[PDB]
């Protein structure tokens, strides 16, 4: 059914810039961190891909993007943490729950890229059709 | 036997400021990197500790502190790298090389705290006696096992 129309403009360019500045400041290291994310090999559908990613992105924002309190980046994460909560109103639940997901071991920088790409693709789609993520993904998911 | 009196002010609060910022912008994680640094246990002499650290900090700044070009942190690291070179003339060379050196498996922020700590202390001892790092540390290094 219908969802909030606000979802159409939930994600602004201010959110993506804040996200890039955050990325830019990060130091390139060999150290890899472990995190759960969507396995593309088993889930291609662009809509259902982002639909499944949104919930993993949320966890990552809360439980991995840690910055020293009151720093410019910490504030970025504040804004992103809030944005993520508002977006709950734009993603309907699908019947499953741990399939389509794999363990990723990659650089913190390569991770912050995935989050970026998510908020970007998600932004575009929502502009085009702010009911897009009400899609039924039971099958797409089940094909994993 | 002596170094330019200007070693006194070669390190400025400006250098420490850009460094603290660089540090504050780094995402806290438990990802651990491996690097060589001074083993405090085998080398606790304040002066000689820093002399040994200097070259090690040189290496780290050059090969480990990597940022995307023209980035605020990439520009700070450039300044520090320059400072590192100009500081070389303030440290007299000692004779001995892997004495007092140990591998550390720690997070980047911890590794940076070592870099910041190095500059702070080094800055202080130069403000008190700009010839301090002329000291002969052959014996302190030799004590290491
Ligand atoms: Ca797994
Ligand atoms: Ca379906
Ligand atoms: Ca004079
Ligand atoms: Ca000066």
């Amino acid at each position: 059914k219908e969802v909030s129309e606000h979802c159409s403009h939930m994600i602004g360019n201010g959110h993506l810039k804040v996200l890039q500045q955050l990325i830019d400041s990060q130091m390139e290291t060999s150290c890899q961190i472990a995190f759960e994310f969507v396995d593309q090999e088993q889930l291609d559908d662009p809509v259902c891909y982002l639909k499944k990613a949104f919930f993993l992105v949320q966890d990552i924002i809360d439980e991995t993007m840690r910055f020293k309190d009151n720093t410019p980046n910490a504030n970025a994460t504040e804004r992103l943490q809030e944005l993520s909560n508002n977006l709950n109103s734009c993603f309907t639940k699908d019947y499953e729950n741990k399939a389509c997901v794999r363990t990723f071991h990659e650089t913190p920088l390569q991770l912050l890229e995935k989050i970026k790409n998510f908020f970007n693709e998600t932004k575009n789609l929502l502009e085009k059709d702010w009911n897009i993520f009400t899609k039924n993904c039971n099958n797409s998911f089940a094909k994993c």
